[PDB]
């Protein structure tokens, strides 16, 4: 009996905002939260209290604080079954992570379309907008093992397994729109080539290393994903601000076995939004879990991430109207050319309960398709099939890795396949072949037809000789690195080049940043300059002729490819700091927590010390962390209210907060003496776009707030950042 | 539909005998034998009828005949996703075999106390007349990979997993009360010796080789279970007819923590019985699953296997009251001695569905025990505990072989182990060790007690040195099988002197043979003679003059050594050959099968072709195998009925029939005609005992018949079979 | 695809600070560095200059850009075993890392004693000042997996493997004299309570959490070790400059058959330094690798990692 | 995978080619060879792009398929000329 008496060791059971309760697992967090799939895996859940501890076997255990020895300080004996047992069980609790997306942090939620798309898609979850489709959602990186950091630059995936009741489709995605290879058999050149170098193991969860820039260097097909991941896309905000995509051309099968072929989109209805670079490597040593925590604690708040499934649709005729191919992975389909069809919401409203079982051990493949889809020969793709079948014979040790809970269907299935390692299912089935008469042949195939029919391919065309050989309609490189270029906004346009710049810096052979440089001046000689000039190179005045790439299609830009471009803004699920002083104006505070609660921002309320603050009415504030404890790279704006501002104004850690906030762009507030910190970022007396000010937090100063918070940060302080000592 | 339109490919679900229904998984045929523990396996149980063939992932196969190809005779593609999981399952299903005892035939059942011994032991499962407690029980020879034959001679394993409400106890014995070696280090070396030579993994199921017979000739403390193997006992007639033993002294612990050791005991209810060695060898080629068949069949027809549970009990001030150390396993407890005290039954009554899912992952482990039992320091078992834990990892594939369904506790199993491969159970305990604060400490530890208390161990007084020595108590190698040799009949002693001249005989390198018929001189002189005389050996003077070992305890002789001295024969399950021929005598046949059935002994019908004949009366009999196809080593005894003679007179596999049943010590019975049989086995006019013959198969000829086969063999023919060419 | 025209690829054979040159595997850093053991992994070490690109059977591949498919726009076959081998392999790479301690960094080198022991030890590694041994030394932290950070306050493991001519000795110590618990039996609860919290799988890297400070409060027989991790020594500034300890007593015996209680130590010859808490965290996150780093770039150099 | 316990079942010395073996492929379970290639990965320059593919040739040359005409749709079904 080791419980507090009063109960505070429990979180409640109710939505809470971050740091309020400590967290907990999903079925003891939001037990009325239920889905098919959630309810299904109640036959496998274990709960804990009032239940005496045991052996695997089941044998109580009286002493789980000694080993059986022969006297109290004798040797321990080979007899001990309950050390053994509990000791073999823990020596074996690893398995193999992924080969790549090793890094990863999942929710359970639904889906549902927003109407019947039956005239496109026989898929049976996207006929009905009825029809509720549990879904279980993996987020990730890419290159670092599954103990690296979250907001690495790199690329991000996102998985959704999709628990149909014609079959589990997975619908596995990345956050760019391409890929970097066209045929799958460089994969493992690739992924070689970006993970840790293999005499050393370094660098982990970065592409700032030769062999990475070596391989982008003798491969441009590799260019137009590089843009992206040098780009602020590479280091997202949180996984609820970024845009999916399934990279791939796919096709959607109709009832009349007409084929249509579609591109999968998933649009963030939180927003897209991204770090700066400084402030995401920095943010990898502070909380190198901060896009777990953050998507962990935007459920339990009630902030359930949400997106938007959006197909590109391309009729059969159309296959060949474009500058690029539609099957090759490295080339995007401008939206501006093929608009993205609204098809339903994801909600994702709930978290496991079990981080290894549920999420580690999750198998996600996109071979996983049901009749209403069907594969092109995208040559990427192609060779994906193989992989993700094949490869959870190890990670999951065998073929029946379709039976560990989180991966089972919730619609029937029946075959004569048996036995492997782990089998759980006890067929009863007296036939394990068919044809067979002695089970009068069942179970049986079902031939295909509109609803609840067998898979069948579609009869594509096939006309070729046996090659190994890339389509000479692949063999474009630059057009779309351009076009995404032009496409971004000139500060957007100055974070890529400070990637490359930064990525390039750590290669250690020169030449190696020479031969990428003149890749760049291919792409745009504007990028190429500028990225030249932090490298110490001058380019030559052939390199200063090369010609630009086409244009895609007649497009010299579209703005869909942007982050910011397009206002898409949106508060909920944010988060402020506010810097506490020993006799707080609570007026202010009032006002203040009152408005970000009204549109659904939370607070961290920070001093130099835990415990308690008392405020100039004696209400008793309670703190949140230290200033060093939540550092302001884990906040979207900084207020620092009135009080006793003497408190805390020579304090270097307050200063530094606000200096590392201002660098970072992020909105800051100073309300009545608050406003003696102007001096410390060095602002103008009459004040600047980006810094709130006024004699108190009332009126106008919380809107002002919030406005600048819609706009994510003050891109317009960047010139002012470069000489700030931060 | 490919099923007969008859019905006739589906078995009814009620018992029928060997051989008139095809055999189905037990739940289809008795559907309505229910046990807590089948009932628990409900929810792994996967049906087949009326539903669709579906992937693994749930989607439905329109055409499980064809890969997908480009063009009908083109390449097969990678896009084929449904084949390429159908072959991985299929490519998969194999896991290692059981390092010994890889050959094993399993089944369900029940057990129940005859009273409760409360007063020895709190073990929960012992506690109440009216517990019962579901078990799971599987049979194995030692030497043989899992596809070698079952009639081999070998040791037998005899393995219960009782599944109690205090955790699950697991009794892991053999069919001799001793094992072969003394201390745990060296059963590598033994089962090396035993197994197939490493070069070229030769002999299967077999001692009969150098390897073998060098390591006994090398280590007396063998000879003790090598007399049991080369007796009889190691070729028993059916698992339903041989006895069990846990071999090791174990404790019993009662509420007020006396310990009272114990040796466990199955006592079978059909009796012991065993084949000769000419009819085992034969029968392994003829039938390789025999014992496994035999076993099916019985729980099928309802001959359900039972066994009594005996306890042989020894106060702890007992411990050095006899001639041999109570903890070296090389030695019995005769019961002349220690009676065998009777405490409850084993019925195994339903076969399994899934032989894979069931019996091939089945788990059995004699550290698996109860509070109520404990271990002793029997330095065999010692290192038991430790091997049957860690054998698992590899065999199962990972720490989670508990939640293999047939594996699972039927009790509640709760604690802070986490995580390994396959893992199943989703654990939501916010603590995953303790102490916790964090969950109240739940699971909490239990305190031992009279019932549902925690494990503790035995105090048991430890004091030496830490040493490799073996105890000087375990040098006596010759008086138990000197015991065990003098309490067999006559019969027994001759077939104990062939199975050692047999195997020698196999030995390659002679003095391998003399060392071996050495040891035999200082067991038992003649023993040694007769083996020697086989062998083209003669004994040396000081061989001559070797003095016998002690008797044990003052005992020349415990005829519960014996598989015959006793007589203890039942007939219900026991199976008749009937040799018909193109115009039985239908009184004949009426008579013979009217007199079995109350017997509850079963029949096979035998002709020269299958089909049917037709009786002299018109009744028409069907076949159920030719002479050759059904051969007299798979029946207990052959009745020949009167009708058409002429019809098989002259067959020669019919007079082989008889041949091979006569040489095998087997009752023959023949009416009328039949009689004129008896020139092929030299029997004279005037008749021979073990020879039933009648001018009709009357209710006289029918007792005598089943008279004889309650005595099992004729052992009195057997001067008669060396002038017999069969 | 090529190297450049001036060898600016490839690294000097030769010691070089740290910086100056591309890191290389040991055996191309340094061909005339040997012991017994470096020279007996000879019988595997694989080369690559002049060699042509084959499957793992031996057979030449032409075209290692391309799968084989049905037109060059077609489908990929099935028939294509090069494909399917090297995809196959890939997928295959990755193994369970360790339970505790999968973070680690280790080098080969040698080990000789000053003086025979044989008056306290039979040992035969210790018995001759001029019988070296060959040792191969891991460094590791203890809480975060194999891709978390190196100057994170956690343990530090620095476990020795002496290839002795009378078998393999590996003396398994950490950079504590002590450890947190006292029965083995605990150590799953210990592990469980320090490791990232089951529901979530966070923090990684960090005892700062409730379930280790609430295994801590439960058990004072933490506190000791708890001490020396909350410490400077819990954020070394290299291995090098670290002690090590093998935590437990153990026996010396003497070919008299005395036996000699013993702890084990490592003296750093670089001396003793730590890092302070504010640089270690945020060097987590500018070079996590910062101690894997610094001892493969401190032995390229020649400032070879000594301890007594 | 299972039998063998890994893709380096061609390092059990029974099934290890007598000709030379090597490539980019690296790790997985029971890795007996320690490659020395500063690259693991080609196109590379680092290695100046050893170990390389070798062209189609009468002796000692690359792995081509045989180009074989593909034409039909993508079905599955039995040719006719097997029934
Ligand atoms: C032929 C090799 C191959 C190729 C070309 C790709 N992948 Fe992949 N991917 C794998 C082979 C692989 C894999 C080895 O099979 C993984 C790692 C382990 C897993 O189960 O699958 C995987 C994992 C993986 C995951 C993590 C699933 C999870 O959360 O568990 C995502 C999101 C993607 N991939 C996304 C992509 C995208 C969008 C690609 C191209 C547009 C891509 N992959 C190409
Ligand atoms: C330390 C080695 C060792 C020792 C000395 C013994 N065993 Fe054992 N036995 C094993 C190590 C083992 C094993 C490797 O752990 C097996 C094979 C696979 C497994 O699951 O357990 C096994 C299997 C096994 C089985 C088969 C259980 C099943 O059906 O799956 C039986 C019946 C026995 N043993 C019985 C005995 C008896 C009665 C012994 C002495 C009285 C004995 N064993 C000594
Ligand atoms: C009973 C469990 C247990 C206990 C009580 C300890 N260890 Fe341990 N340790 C393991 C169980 C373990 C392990 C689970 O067996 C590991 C991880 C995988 C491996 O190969 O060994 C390991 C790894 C491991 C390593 C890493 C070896 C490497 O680099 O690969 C070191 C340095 C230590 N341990 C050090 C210690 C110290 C100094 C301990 C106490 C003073 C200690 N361990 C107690």
């Amino acid at each position: 009996s080791l419980a507090p008496e009063d109960g505070s060791h429990r979180p409640a059971a109710e939505p809470t905002p971050p740091g309020a309760q400590p967290t907990a697992p999903g079925s003891l967090k939001a037990p009325d939260t239920r889905n098919e799939k959630l309810n299904s895996l109640e036959d496998v859940r274990k709960g804990s209290e009032n239940y005496a501890l045991t052996t695997n076997q089941g044998v109580r255990i009286a002493d789980d604080q000694n080993s059986l020895r022969a006297g109290s300080r004798g040797p321990t004996l080979l007899e001990d079954f309950i050390l053994r047992e509990k000791i073999t069980h823990f020596d074996h609790e690893r398995i193999p992570e992924r080969i790549v997306h090793a890094r990863g942090s999942a929710a359970h939620g639904y889906f549902q379309p927003y109407k019947s798309l039956s005239d496109i898609t026989k898929a049976d979850f996207l006929s009905d907008p009825n029809k509720i489709t549990p879904v279980f959602v993996r987020f990730s990186t890419v290159q670092g093992g599954a103990g690296s950091a979250d907001t690495v630059r790199d690329i991000r995936g996102f998985a959704t397994k999709f628990y149909t009741e014609e079959g589990i489709f997975d619908l596995v995605g990345n956050n760019t729109p391409i890929f970097f290879i066209q045929d799958a058999h460089k994969f493992p050149d690739f992924v070689h080539a970006v993970k840790p170098e293999p005499h050393w193991a370094i660098p982990q969860g970065q592409s700032a290393h030769d062999t990475f820039w070596d391989y982008v260097s003798l491969q441009p097909e590799t260019l137009h994903n590089v843009m992206w991941a040098m780009s602020d896309r590479g280091i997202p905000r949180s996984y609820r601000t970024m845009e999916g995509f399934g990279g791939h051309t796919f096709r959607l099968i109709n009832a009349e076995g007409k084929a249509t072929f579609v591109r999968f989109h998933w649009k963030p209805l939180a927003g897209k939004a991204s770090l700066v670079w400084d402030e995401a490597q920095k943010l990898t040593g502070r909380d190198p879990d901060f896009h777990r925590r953050e998507l962990w604690e935007a459920i339990e708040a009630g902030d359930f991430p949400e997106y938007e499934l959006g197909f590109q649709l391309i009729p059969e005729e159309d296959e060949f109207k474009f500058d690029f191919d539609l099957l090759d992975p490295t080339k995007l389909i401008p939206e501006e050319l093929v608009p993205v069809q609204r098809v339903g919401k994801m909600v994702l409203n709930r978290n496991p309960d079990n981080f290894f079982a549920e999420n580690e051990q999750a198998a996600f493949h996109p071979g996983h398709i049901v009749p209403g889809l069907d594969f092109t020969n995208d040559p990427l793709l192609q060779g994906r099939l193989f992989s993700y079948t094949d490869t959870q014979i190890s990670r999951l040790g065998g073929p029946n890795f379709h039976e560990i809970p989180i991966n089972r269907p919730t619609c029937p299935y029946h075959n004569f396949q048996r036995d492997g390692m782990h089998r759980m299912g006890i067929d009863t089935n007296p036939a394990n072949y068919e044809p067979n008469s002695i089970n009068d042949n069942w179970p049986r195939e079902t031939p295909p037809g509109p609803k609840r029919g067998g898979f069948e391919s579609y009869q594509e065309r096939v006309e070729g000789n046996k090659v190994r050989e890339r389509s000479p309609s692949f063999g474009e490189y630059y057009s779309h690195p351009r076009l995404f270029w032009l496409s971004q906004t000139p500060f957007e346009q100055r974070h890529i080049v400070d990637g490359f710049s930064f990525e390039l810096s750590k290669v250690v052979r020169p030449y190696i940043r020479e031969r990428v440089v003149d890749q760049l001046a291919h792409i745009d000689l504007t990028l190429a300059q500028a990225v030249a000039k932090n490298l110490g190179i001058e380019l030559t005045d052939d390199q200063l002729n090369i010609t630009p790439p086409p244009d895609v299609n007649g497009l010299k830009k579209d703005p869909s490819l942007s982050l910011y471009a397009i206002p898409d803004g949106d508060v909920k699920g944010r988060v402020v700091a506010i810097l506490l002083n020993d006799e707080v104006r609570s007026a202010d505070l009032l006002a203040i927590l009152k408005a970000l609660k009204a549109k659904g921002v939370h607070a961290k309320l920070l001093y130099s010390r835990m415990g308690e603050v008392t405020a100039d009415d004696g209400t008793v504030l309670p703190i949140a962390a230290t200033f060093a404890g939540a550092p302001s790279l884990t906040v979207d704006a900084v207020i620092v209210p009135c009080g006793n501002i003497a408190d805390i104004a020579d304090n270097g850690d307050a200063n530094y907060y606000l200096m590392e906030a201002y660098k970072h762009l992020k909105p800051i507030a100073l309300a009545g003496d608050a406003r003696k910190f102007k001096a410390t970022i060095k602002i103008a007396d009459q004040g600047e776009e980006g810094i709130v000010e006024a004699d108190s937090a009332d009126g106008s100063f919380m809107d002002e707030l919030l406005t600048l918070m819609a706009a994510h940060r003050v891109w317009s302080r960047i010139p002012k950042i470069d000489k700030i000592p931060a």
